[PDB]
Protein backbone atom coordinates (compact mmCIF):
# COMPACT_ATOMS: atom_id res chain seq x y z
CA UNK A 1 0.00 0.00 0.00
CA UNK A 2 2.85 2.33 1.22
CA UNK A 3 4.11 2.61 -3.07
CA UNK A 4 0.14 4.05 -3.87
CA UNK A 5 1.15 6.36 -0.82
CA UNK A 6 4.35 7.38 -2.08
CA UNK A 7 3.08 8.45 -5.31
CA UNK A 8 0.42 10.82 -3.59
CA UNK A 9 3.39 12.39 -2.33
CA UNK A 10 4.97 12.36 -5.86
CA UNK A 11 2.34 14.31 -7.25
CA UNK A 12 1.84 16.65 -4.73
CA UNK A 13 5.95 17.27 -5.04
CA UNK A 14 5.38 17.84 -8.89
CA UNK A 15 2.57 21.37 -8.21
CA UNK A 16 4.81 22.76 -4.89
CA UNK A 17 8.40 23.85 -6.60
CA UNK A 18 7.06 24.26 -10.05
CA UNK A 19 8.02 27.88 -11.50
CA UNK A 20 5.00 30.03 -10.88
CA UNK A 21 5.19 33.86 -10.77
CA UNK A 22 2.23 34.28 -8.22
CA UNK A 23 4.72 33.60 -5.49
CA UNK A 24 6.18 37.17 -6.49
CA UNK A 25 2.85 38.78 -6.99
CA UNK A 26 1.71 37.77 -3.79
CA UNK A 27 4.45 39.49 -2.28
CA UNK A 28 4.30 42.60 -4.31
CA UNK A 29 0.78 43.19 -2.83
CA UNK A 30 1.82 42.22 0.51
CA UNK A 31 4.55 44.98 0.71
CA UNK A 32 2.18 47.32 -0.43
CA UNK A 33 -0.55 47.22 2.07
CA UNK A 34 2.48 46.36 5.01
CA UNK A 35 3.36 50.06 3.91
CA UNK A 36 0.49 51.82 3.63
CA UNK A 37 -0.32 50.37 7.10
CA UNK A 38 3.15 51.80 8.52
CA UNK A 39 1.50 55.60 7.70
CA UNK A 40 -1.23 54.75 10.40
CA UNK A 41 -0.25 56.00 14.32
CA UNK A 42 -2.24 52.80 15.59
CA UNK A 43 -0.55 50.06 12.78
CA UNK A 44 2.80 51.97 13.19
CA UNK A 45 4.55 48.65 14.32
CA UNK A 46 3.33 46.20 12.15
CA UNK A 47 5.06 43.24 9.49
CA UNK A 48 5.02 39.87 8.68
CA UNK A 49 5.30 36.84 11.55
CA UNK A 50 8.06 35.00 9.80
CA UNK A 51 9.58 37.84 6.79
CA UNK A 52 11.30 36.24 3.86
CA UNK A 53 8.26 33.69 4.17
CA UNK A 54 4.82 35.05 2.34
CA UNK A 55 4.61 31.41 0.79
CA UNK A 56 2.90 29.77 3.19
CA UNK A 57 -0.63 27.28 2.88
CA UNK A 58 -2.91 25.81 5.27
CA UNK A 59 -4.13 24.07 1.88
CA UNK A 60 -1.96 20.91 0.27
CA UNK A 61 -4.08 20.74 -2.57
CA UNK A 62 -4.73 23.86 -2.79
CA UNK A 63 -1.18 25.73 -4.13
CA UNK A 64 -3.15 29.31 -5.32
CA UNK A 65 -4.36 29.19 -1.97
CA UNK A 66 -1.92 31.47 0.15
CA UNK A 67 -1.73 32.58 3.94
CA UNK A 68 -0.01 35.17 5.62
CA UNK A 69 -0.20 36.75 9.36
CA UNK A 70 0.59 40.73 10.06
CA UNK A 71 1.94 40.91 13.89
CA UNK A 72 1.22 44.23 16.11
CA UNK A 73 3.44 44.49 19.15
CA UNK A 74 1.13 45.51 22.09
CA UNK A 75 3.38 46.39 25.18
CA UNK A 76 2.03 46.91 28.81
CA UNK A 77 -0.57 44.01 28.21
CA UNK A 78 -2.96 42.49 30.60
CA UNK A 79 -5.10 39.56 30.12
CA UNK A 80 -8.95 38.45 31.52
CA UNK A 81 -10.09 34.83 31.07
CA UNK A 82 -13.19 35.14 29.40
CA UNK A 83 -15.80 32.80 31.19
CA UNK A 84 -13.45 29.83 32.13
CA UNK A 85 -12.99 29.24 28.41
CA UNK A 86 -9.50 28.47 28.61
CA UNK A 87 -8.66 30.31 25.36
CA UNK A 88 -10.71 33.20 24.89
CA UNK A 89 -9.54 36.54 26.85
CA UNK A 90 -10.05 40.36 26.69
CA UNK A 91 -7.20 42.81 26.05
CA UNK A 92 -6.65 45.32 28.81
CA UNK A 93 -3.88 47.88 29.05
CA UNK A 94 -1.28 49.86 31.94
CA UNK A 95 -2.55 57.31 26.01
CA UNK A 96 -1.34 54.53 23.71
CA UNK A 97 -1.46 54.14 19.79
CA UNK A 98 -4.40 52.19 19.94
CA UNK A 99 -6.32 54.21 22.89
CA UNK A 100 -8.81 55.05 19.54
CA UNK A 101 -9.56 51.72 19.86
CA UNK A 102 -10.77 51.44 23.37
CA UNK A 103 -14.66 50.58 25.14
CA UNK A 104 -14.93 50.74 28.57
CA UNK A 105 -11.28 48.56 29.69
CA UNK A 106 -11.61 46.54 26.40
CA UNK A 107 -10.13 46.81 23.09
CA UNK A 108 -12.66 46.50 20.84
CA UNK A 109 -11.58 43.80 18.32
CA UNK A 110 -14.21 45.21 16.00
CA UNK A 111 -13.17 48.56 15.58
CA UNK A 112 -9.59 47.51 15.02
CA UNK A 113 -10.57 45.21 12.28
CA UNK A 114 -12.82 48.01 10.78
CA UNK A 115 -9.77 50.54 10.29
CA UNK A 116 -8.02 47.62 9.43
CA UNK A 117 -10.08 46.45 6.81
CA UNK A 118 -10.70 50.31 5.68
CA UNK A 119 -7.31 51.15 5.27
CA UNK A 120 -6.57 47.13 2.90
CA UNK A 121 -10.07 48.76 0.76
CA UNK A 122 -8.07 51.44 -0.33
CA UNK A 123 -4.61 50.02 -0.98
CA UNK A 124 -6.27 47.50 -3.76
CA UNK A 125 -8.25 50.27 -5.20
CA UNK A 126 -4.37 52.06 -5.62
CA UNK A 127 -3.45 49.09 -7.85
CA UNK A 128 -4.03 49.92 -11.34
CA UNK A 129 -1.67 46.83 -12.43
CA UNK A 130 -3.23 44.05 -11.25
CA UNK A 131 -7.08 43.22 -10.22
CA UNK A 132 -7.15 42.63 -6.82
CA UNK A 133 -10.68 42.57 -5.07
CA UNK A 134 -11.06 42.45 -1.10
CA UNK A 135 -13.75 39.48 0.08
CA UNK A 136 -15.78 40.29 3.01
CA UNK A 137 -16.48 37.55 5.70
CA UNK A 138 -17.81 36.98 9.01
CA UNK A 139 -15.61 34.82 11.29
CA UNK A 140 -12.64 37.29 13.18
CA UNK A 141 -10.01 35.48 12.06
CA UNK A 142 -8.91 35.12 8.49
CA UNK A 143 -9.68 39.21 8.53
CA UNK A 144 -10.19 39.70 4.63
CA UNK A 145 -8.85 37.70 1.71
CA UNK A 146 -7.75 39.03 -1.52
CA UNK A 147 -8.01 37.73 -5.29
CA UNK A 148 -5.29 38.49 -6.99
CA UNK A 149 -5.53 38.42 -11.12
CA UNK A 150 -8.27 35.04 -10.93
CA UNK A 151 -7.74 32.24 -8.80
CA UNK A 152 -5.05 33.32 -6.73
CA UNK A 153 -6.04 34.04 -3.05
CA UNK A 154 -4.00 35.12 0.16
CA UNK A 155 -5.76 35.26 3.06
CA UNK A 156 -4.20 37.87 5.57
CA UNK A 157 -4.99 37.64 9.82
CA UNK A 158 -3.97 40.44 12.29
CA UNK A 159 -2.14 39.72 15.27
CA UNK A 160 -1.35 40.82 18.76
CA UNK A 161 2.52 40.01 19.85
CA UNK A 162 3.03 39.96 23.97
CA UNK A 163 6.75 39.51 24.42
CA UNK A 164 6.01 38.21 28.08
CA UNK A 165 5.39 35.17 30.02
CA UNK A 166 2.31 32.57 28.27
CA UNK A 167 -0.84 32.49 29.99
CA UNK A 168 -1.68 30.17 33.08
CA UNK A 169 -3.72 27.76 30.76
CA UNK A 170 -0.39 27.13 29.06
CA UNK A 171 1.58 26.02 31.98
CA UNK A 172 0.69 22.33 31.59
CA UNK A 173 0.79 22.16 27.63
CA UNK A 174 3.24 21.65 25.05
CA UNK A 175 4.43 18.33 26.24
CA UNK A 176 7.44 18.34 24.92
CA UNK A 177 10.18 17.24 27.12
CA UNK A 178 10.48 13.63 25.93
CA UNK A 179 10.47 14.25 22.76
CA UNK A 180 12.46 17.32 21.13
CA UNK A 181 13.69 17.96 24.77
CA UNK A 182 13.47 20.28 28.35
CA UNK A 183 15.64 22.74 26.83
CA UNK A 184 13.75 22.86 23.48
CA UNK A 185 10.17 23.36 25.82
CA UNK A 186 11.96 26.31 27.78
CA UNK A 187 13.43 28.09 25.04
CA UNK A 188 10.33 28.08 22.99
CA UNK A 189 8.61 29.16 25.98
CA UNK A 190 10.57 32.66 26.31
CA UNK A 191 9.24 33.80 22.77
CA UNK A 192 6.46 35.76 22.50
CA UNK A 193 3.06 34.42 22.34
CA UNK A 194 -0.05 35.88 19.12
CA UNK A 195 -3.27 36.55 20.32
CA UNK A 196 -5.86 36.67 16.92
CA UNK A 197 -9.67 38.45 16.80
CA UNK A 198 -11.91 35.16 17.61
CA UNK A 199 -15.60 34.99 18.70
CA UNK A 200 -16.66 32.73 21.22
CA UNK A 201 -20.64 32.04 21.46
CA UNK A 202 -21.64 40.31 21.31
CA UNK A 203 -17.99 39.83 22.89
CA UNK A 204 -14.77 41.56 21.53
CA UNK A 205 -12.16 38.11 22.81
CA UNK A 206 -9.23 37.30 21.04
CA UNK A 207 -7.95 33.60 21.33
CA UNK A 208 -3.98 32.34 21.51
CA UNK A 209 -2.41 31.82 18.57
CA UNK A 210 0.98 29.15 18.45
CA UNK A 211 1.48 29.20 14.79
CA UNK A 212 5.14 30.26 15.00
CA UNK A 213 5.63 27.30 17.02
CA UNK A 214 4.41 24.60 15.06
CA UNK A 215 6.26 25.81 12.21
CA UNK A 216 9.10 25.60 14.65
CA UNK A 217 8.71 22.45 15.86
CA UNK A 218 7.99 21.05 12.25
CA UNK A 219 11.32 22.43 10.79
CA UNK A 220 13.43 20.45 13.50
CA UNK A 221 11.11 17.74 14.57
CA UNK A 222 13.30 14.72 15.01
CA UNK A 223 14.99 13.41 18.66
CA UNK A 224 17.96 13.72 17.16
CA UNK A 225 19.52 17.05 16.19
CA UNK A 226 20.85 15.25 12.47
CA UNK A 227 17.20 13.81 12.05
CA UNK A 228 16.93 13.87 8.09
CA UNK A 229 19.93 15.28 7.49
CA UNK A 230 21.12 11.84 6.34
CA UNK A 231 20.63 8.50 4.87
CA UNK A 232 20.72 6.30 8.28
CA UNK A 233 18.55 8.78 9.87
CA UNK A 234 15.39 9.18 7.20
CA UNK A 235 12.18 9.68 9.20
CA UNK A 236 8.23 9.89 7.56
CA UNK A 237 6.77 12.43 10.45
CA UNK A 238 6.75 15.27 7.70
CA UNK A 239 4.99 12.99 5.25
CA UNK A 240 2.36 11.77 7.69
CA UNK A 241 1.48 15.33 8.46
CA UNK A 242 0.96 15.70 4.66
CA UNK A 243 -1.13 13.07 4.14
CA UNK A 244 -3.68 13.35 6.89
CA UNK A 245 -3.81 17.06 5.50
CA UNK A 246 -4.81 15.98 2.26
CA UNK A 247 -6.68 12.95 2.97
CA UNK A 248 -9.51 15.61 5.33
CA UNK A 249 -8.84 18.17 2.47
CA UNK A 250 -10.07 15.87 -0.04
CA UNK A 251 -13.29 14.91 1.77
CA UNK A 252 -14.13 18.44 2.87
CA UNK A 253 -13.91 19.04 -0.88
CA UNK A 254 -15.69 15.58 -1.41
CA UNK A 255 -18.69 16.76 0.63
CA UNK A 256 -18.57 20.74 0.14
CA UNK A 257 -22.19 20.26 -0.89
CA UNK A 258 -23.17 18.76 2.83
CA UNK A 259 -22.45 20.55 6.11
CA UNK A 260 -21.35 17.76 8.33
CA UNK A 261 -17.08 18.83 7.28
CA UNK A 262 -17.34 22.28 7.88
CA UNK A 263 -15.91 22.48 11.03
CA UNK A 264 -12.97 20.25 10.75
CA UNK A 265 -9.72 21.73 9.98
CA UNK A 266 -5.85 21.04 9.29
CA UNK A 267 -5.97 22.30 13.15
CA UNK A 268 -7.48 19.09 14.40
CA UNK A 269 -5.21 16.72 12.47
CA UNK A 270 -2.09 19.19 12.82
CA UNK A 271 -3.29 18.58 16.88
CA UNK A 272 -3.57 15.40 16.66
CA UNK A 273 -0.47 14.85 14.94
CA UNK A 274 1.13 15.94 17.49
CA UNK A 275 -0.02 14.15 20.15
CA UNK A 276 0.87 11.12 17.90
CA UNK A 277 4.55 12.40 17.82
CA UNK A 278 4.74 12.51 21.74
CA UNK A 279 3.50 9.33 22.25
CA UNK A 280 6.16 7.49 19.47
CA UNK A 281 9.38 10.71 20.23
CA UNK A 282 11.90 8.01 19.08
CA UNK A 283 12.82 8.26 15.43
CA UNK A 284 13.13 4.79 15.18
CA UNK A 285 9.18 4.60 15.59
CA UNK A 286 9.47 6.74 12.18
CA UNK A 287 11.63 5.05 9.94
CA UNK A 288 11.06 5.83 5.93
CA UNK A 289 10.35 2.01 5.20
CA UNK A 290 7.21 2.09 7.49
CA UNK A 291 5.20 4.95 6.09
CA UNK A 292 2.29 2.91 5.85
CA UNK A 293 2.36 1.29 9.38
CA UNK A 294 3.34 5.28 10.66
CA UNK A 295 -0.20 6.89 8.50
CA UNK A 296 -2.05 4.08 9.62
CA UNK A 297 -1.54 4.54 13.46
CA UNK A 298 -1.81 8.68 12.69
CA UNK A 299 -5.32 7.83 11.55
CA UNK A 300 -6.34 4.84 13.73
CA UNK A 301 -5.33 8.32 16.95
CA UNK A 302 -7.06 10.44 15.08
CA UNK A 303 -10.26 7.93 14.77
CA UNK A 304 -10.00 7.25 18.53
CA UNK A 305 -10.36 11.44 19.29
CA UNK A 306 -13.57 11.21 16.94
CA UNK A 307 -15.27 8.71 18.94
CA UNK A 308 -14.87 9.46 22.04
CA UNK A 309 -15.33 13.01 21.48
CA UNK A 310 -11.83 14.19 22.57
CA UNK A 311 -9.13 15.76 21.71
CA UNK A 312 -6.90 18.36 24.18
CA UNK A 313 -5.34 21.23 22.41
CA UNK A 314 -1.35 21.01 22.52
CA UNK A 315 -0.82 24.29 24.35
CA UNK A 316 -3.81 24.50 26.53
CA UNK A 317 -4.47 21.28 27.69
CA UNK A 318 -8.11 21.48 29.62
CA UNK A 319 -9.85 22.49 26.23
CA UNK A 320 -11.18 19.99 24.00
CA UNK A 321 -11.26 20.60 20.35
CA UNK A 322 -13.71 17.65 19.80
CA UNK A 323 -16.28 18.58 22.87
CA UNK A 324 -19.69 17.71 22.16
CA UNK A 325 -20.40 22.48 22.88
CA UNK A 326 -18.14 22.71 19.78
CA UNK A 327 -18.77 19.93 17.07
CA UNK A 328 -22.25 17.82 16.96
CA UNK A 329 -21.77 13.79 17.51
CA UNK A 330 -23.44 13.32 13.95
CA UNK A 331 -20.51 15.22 12.26
CA UNK A 332 -18.00 12.84 14.29
CA UNK A 333 -19.62 10.09 13.14
CA UNK A 334 -19.71 11.25 9.48
CA UNK A 335 -16.08 11.78 9.56
CA UNK A 336 -15.45 8.33 11.14
CA UNK A 337 -17.52 6.50 8.46
CA UNK A 338 -15.87 7.81 5.51
CA UNK A 339 -12.22 7.76 6.83
CA UNK A 340 -12.55 4.22 7.81
CA UNK A 341 -14.46 3.17 4.12
CA UNK A 342 -10.98 4.78 2.96
CA UNK A 343 -8.79 2.99 4.80
CA UNK A 344 -10.49 -0.21 4.33
CA UNK A 345 -10.32 0.63 0.20
CA UNK A 346 -6.63 1.68 0.07
CA UNK A 347 -7.66 5.44 -0.17
CA UNK A 348 -9.50 6.07 -3.19
CA UNK A 349 -10.51 10.09 -2.70
CA UNK A 350 -6.00 10.58 -3.14
CA UNK A 351 -6.76 8.71 -6.69
O1 LIG B 1 -9.40 30.01 12.90
C1 LIG B 1 -10.17 28.86 12.86
O2 LIG B 1 -11.40 28.96 13.00
C2 LIG B 1 -9.33 27.59 12.69
C3 LIG B 1 -8.49 27.44 13.93
C4 LIG B 1 -7.16 27.74 14.05
S1 LIG B 1 -6.62 27.51 15.65
C5 LIG B 1 -8.28 27.02 16.11
N1 LIG B 1 -8.75 26.64 17.36
C6 LIG B 1 -8.26 26.97 18.66
C7 LIG B 1 -9.14 26.93 19.77
C8 LIG B 1 -8.64 27.19 21.07
C9 LIG B 1 -7.27 27.48 21.29
C10 LIG B 1 -6.38 27.52 20.21
C11 LIG B 1 -4.91 27.82 20.51
N2 LIG B 1 -4.10 27.61 19.29
C12 LIG B 1 -3.70 26.34 18.83
O3 LIG B 1 -3.97 25.27 19.45
C13 LIG B 1 -2.91 26.22 17.59
C14 LIG B 1 -2.51 24.96 17.14
C15 LIG B 1 -1.73 24.84 16.00
BR1 LIG B 1 -1.20 23.04 15.49
C16 LIG B 1 -1.33 25.95 15.22
C17 LIG B 1 -1.73 27.22 15.64
C18 LIG B 1 -2.52 27.37 16.83
O4 LIG B 1 -2.76 28.62 17.17
C19 LIG B 1 -6.87 27.27 18.88
N3 LIG B 1 -9.15 27.02 15.11
ZN1 LIG C 1 13.04 13.36 10.32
Amino acid sequence: GASKLRAVLEKLKLSRDDISTAAGMVKGVVDHLLLRLKCDSAFRGVGLLNTGSYYEHVKISAPNEFDVMFKLEVPRIQLEEYSNTRAYYFVKFKENPLSQFLEGEILSASKMLSKFRKIIKEEINDIKDTDVIMKRKRGGSPAVTLLISEKISVDITLALESKSSWPASTQEGLRIQNWLSAKVRKQLRLKPFYLVPKHAKQEETWRLSFSHIEKEILNNHGKSKTCCENKEEKCCRKDCLKLMKYLLEQLKERFKDKKHLDKFSSYHVKTAFFHVCTQNPQDSQWDRKDLGLCFDNCVTYFLQCLRTEKLENYFIPEFNLFSSNLIDKRSKEFLTKQIEYERNNEFPVFD
